[PDB]
């Protein structure tokens, strides 16, 4: 039993100033390849959307 990605899991940021934090995936877009997750950024939510190819699975 393997999965590629699931719902309301974390994944972590791709790189730049916000290589080093993760997300909570409330929706996603398989038709398109979107993701999106509420990152925390300076000790506060921070709501963004992103992609496969700027995340990672953790």
């Amino acid at each position: 039993a393997q999965v590629a990605f699931r719902e309301g899991d974390q994944v972590r940021v791709v790189s730049g100033p916000f290589a080093d934090f993760t997300g909570t995936v409330t929706e996603i877009n398989p038709e398109r390849g979107k993701v999106k997750v509420m990152v925390t950024i300076f000790g506060r939510e921070t709501p963004v959307e992103l992609d496969f190819s700027q995340v990672v699975k953790a």
